[PDB]
């Protein structure tokens, strides 16, 4: 019993449909071709199905109008790369490239992607009837930059006909194209500013796209690697996919640097790399995990603190607005053609989203600092429990020491009668008495639980309020986006900059209190080490002095055997 | 510089006025008599001022329409009693009695009261020109029942003329008067039901008012006590003022009983009084203070728990509605004359206020139970700290016991050579070894901190929501009160009864968890006593066994002196 539900779309000579089982969640797309076909087209569809048996919603999101997040673009490169190489191994050229061919499928947080409009049709497909797999490189890299910037790499916002008439008139050794308001065709051989990708990836992706967006058909793939039978863009993509890039969120200056690393980097070698590269001393390189764990350098988002500097100044915002957006900050009432307005507003929304991520990640590392504080706390609890244990045990040892030497003093005083006693033993036991004489236990305990209660007081956010502010702004961008003055948006910029400044300065006060707690702990540690060491040493001396007293008793047994 | 502010009222031949200093809070009432008086009236006012140099807002509150709280009436009796006797000692009859003569003055929570409308003018003042101090007794006791019920003791809601025409036609040996809807004059020699005063006070206040509201002028004060020159009502009022009445809020049945007590009652004698009177066993008489302290019976709102019974059934509401109010619960749309409606609605508001006080005081004793739980907790913490202290000290004593007897075993084994050793000492030291052999320490510790964390979980109110419901109801009574259907009020009765039932049953679950915690603690206590006792005893045995070993060493010194 298959339920004839709503369609999944329009496909073939009919509709792509959703046929779920009536009881279970068993969905499949069935490409309806019930319409009477010619036998070349019917049989054509037959071997189409036979060979088949052998994302566009994400392309139109409000939150990535200037393009997608880095890691998501990476996963699209590896997944759609495996699909495209999977089709080229199967001696199959798809040629029907579009974001609608790609399935969304959550597997535990991971979206999986397989392959199932004149902007994707190749210019040699605009001209000639036969084709090669180069159209997959042109349309695919085209769609890749449609993930990178959110829109078309060549002359976007035009109709595709005159668009390809300028593609075949474009210098193919360039990357990005745009058109100004004065009618100038200005095109760039480099990627634009609105990007989230690290430059270490960008420039091999730049020249990679110089091979990809080369509209000359014979040079779309690469100078072919004759050792692995492989075009150059595949080699560059597998090169990029195995880049080991870490990220150290430079907290004290509100920065982050990506680090392209060799695969044999020990963490100590990376400590030297940061000490020479960033100039931050390894005696103060405080490196916390996403869970706030300090590393082991014996192993091969990282959070960067200065162990020395407790003073935390203001954040160092190295991201400005573009001068279009700052022009609208200065003058919001100018009613331009609304395409450039949604461009400017989009840049503003991506900026304020950057601010949201700033409070997000700084907030995150603040929490990780608190978790490391908890780990130091548990260390302190262990050390103080062992400390007062051995302390009080040592006190009882002193107790039976004093009673024992009191009894020994009695027996010595009685055997004094016959002149048996030797005074060097007595003065030795007096020395043992002064050593038995030999508070800050409980006082430094009060330092411990005082700091403990202080931390718990520090335990007692506003970027959700700024999420309502930015959320209002992106709602403005949506309600102005579906349409065929910007003052209030600049006011949201005001409230987000100033509110962000307030809560960042308060959290910097929190962090200063945290490092004060941490330095107080690290000051408390060798107190516990020296104190515990004196406890164990003094213990073992008193125990050996009891054994030495038993050697004196033993010597009295020698005196008993002497007579 | 005195500021001529607004008046304080109208008085004399002008206005009672507020003349504050312009800088300080120095207020005084000045009785303006600027109007041209005759010299008997001007000089009359002169000796009035000369003798003077030698509350009505509270009478009209929305919350006490059926009369005032008990303790406040008590304080008015002692304060206005001291004022009236203060005036009768000064050979002065005021005769101008009204609630406007009484000053409100907060002193740390206490209102102080001193003395400065035809319903207060006496019937002999309605008839004759000369008078005595009996008019103070009539008008004063009149105003007293105007505190007790909130309105006039004789035929209220009438005009004062025909009112006194029925006062002089009333049987003066009765107390309360009313008039029915059919024109019947029905008057009562007892106090009505809408009262908060305890009956132990009510009936001497009943007969006290039978002397007070006796409109026969010669019998208003009393059969005069010839030993203290004192009318009977003064003797009865000082008798009532020195009554020592405590209150035990019977929590398990949702009750409270006042207890008139002799002044020499020990708390153990009162435990017998509760065990025979209430039938609640002194082995289960759990008596907690307002701070939740269990008493010392060696000393002379009390909270009553059953130590045995952990099952807490539903509350036992012995306060019903009157059948007028229940009639309006059954039929709310009857538009009566609105005087009886505000009477019925007023009874409803006082009922729901009683419910508010029920949740208030049960909530209060619940909190006191939690405070007593905290006291037991601190006791447990002390006992466990001392316990693990003496435990681990005992462990170190066993340690040097075993090393000591190991060394003694060595010396004994070496002096075995010459046949010096005596095997009874050896077998004795083996017995000492098994005694040295002679977990639930830390296990019952886990019981302790397990229960501690469980209590802290129980630590994590709705009568404020019912305060909004009742507050809505008294707002209905005010908005219908200022006017010259009751269904929604009965719906508030529904929500307050059912919501009150829900939160009371939840809090009864809380209390069951509390007594479970308490019985768990009291089970944990003799474990600590027996365990600690075994620790101290076993300690003192091992220490004496070391001293006995020193007596054996002493005996070896006797063996050394033997040769």
């Amino acid at each position: 019993p298959w339920e004839m539900r709503e369609r999944l779309g329009t496909g073939g000579f009919g509709n792509v449909c959703l046929y779920q089982h009536r009881e279970l969640d068993l969905k499949i797309a069935i490409k309806s071709c019930r319409l009477e076909l010619s036998t070349k087209n019917r049989e054509r569809w037959c071997h189409e199905i036979q060979i088949m048996k052998k994302l566009r919603k994400l392309l139109n999101k409000p939150e990535n109008c200037c393009g997608l997040k880095e890691s998501q673009i990476l996963s699209l490169l590896s997944d759609i790369g495996s699909g495209i190489r999977y089709l080229h191994e199967n001696k199959i050229i798809h040629r029907d490239l579009k974001p609608e061919n790609i399935v969304l499928q959550d597997v535990g947080g991971k979206i999986i992607h397989k392959i199932i409009t004149l902007q994707y049709l190749a210019p040699e497909l605009f001209e000639n009837k036969p084709y090669t797999a180069t159209v997959d490189y042109w349309s695919f890299g085209t769609m890749v930059f449609e993930c990178i910037a959110g829109y078309r790499p060549f002359l976007h916002h035009l109709q595709p006909f005159t668009w390809h008439e300028k593609i075949k008139k474009k210098d193919p050794k360039c990357i990005f194209a745009c058109e100004e308001m004065s009618g100038e065709v200005r095109f760039s051989s480099h990627l634009p500013q609105p990007n989230s990708l690290c430059s270490l990836i960008v420039e091999p992706m730049e020249n990679w796209l110089q091979l990809m967006l080369n509209w000359d058909p014979q040079q779309r793939g690469g100078p072919v690697d004759l050792t692995l039978k492989q075009p150059r863009c595949f080699v560059l993509m597998d090169h990029i996919l195995n880049l080991k890039i870490v990220h150290i969120l430079n907290m004290t200056s509100a920065k982050i640097i990506s680090f392209l690393l060799p695969p044999d980097e020990s963490l100590h070698s990376l400590q030297s790399r940061i000490e020479r590269e960033t100039g931050i001393n390894t005696g103060s390189q405080e490196l916390l995990s996403e869970t706030g764990i300090s590393l082991d350098p014996r192993k091969p988002m990282v959070y960067l603190f200065d162990k020395s500097k407790t003073v935390y100044e203001g954040p160092f915002a190295s991201r400005s607005l573009s001068d279009c957006v700052n022009y609208i900050v200065q003058d919001s009432k100018i009613q331009l053609p609304i395409i450039q307005l949604r461009k400017v507003w989009a840049e503003a929304v991506h900026y304020v989203s950057g601010l949201k991520e700033d409070y997000s990640r700084l907030f995150q590392g603040q929490r990780a600092a608190m978790l490391s504080l908890l780990r130091y706390n548990a260390n302190l609890t262990k050390m103080k429990n062992t400390l007062i244990s051995a302390s009080q045990q040592l006190k009882a040892k002193l107790e039976f020491f004093h009673k024992s030497i009191q009894l020994d003093l009695e027996r010595y005083s009685e055997q004094m009668t016959y002149g048996i006693s030797s005074e060097k033993m007595l003065k030795a036991w007096k020395e043992m008495e002064e050593k038995a004489i030999h508070g800050v236990i409980g006082y430094l305990e009060d330092q411990i639980m005082s700091l403990h209660a202080e931390i718990m007081e520090l335990q007692k956010r506003q970027g959700d309020l700024m999420e309502s502010l930015e959320q209002r702004a992106i709602d403005l961008y949506k309600q102005l986006k579906h349409r065929p003055d910007s003052t209030e948006m600049v006011k949201i910029i005001v409230h987000t900059v100033q509110s962000q400044d307030r809560v960042l300065k308060e959290l910097f006060g929190h962090l200063s209190k945290l490092l004060g707690c941490k330095q107080k702990i690290i000051d408390l540690l060798p107190k516990v080490e020296v104190a515990l060491s004196n406890i164990k040493e003094a213990d073992n001396t008193v125990m050996f002095m009891q054994g030495k007293r038993q050697k004196e008793i033993w010597h009295l047994l020698k005196i008993a055997c002497t007579q």
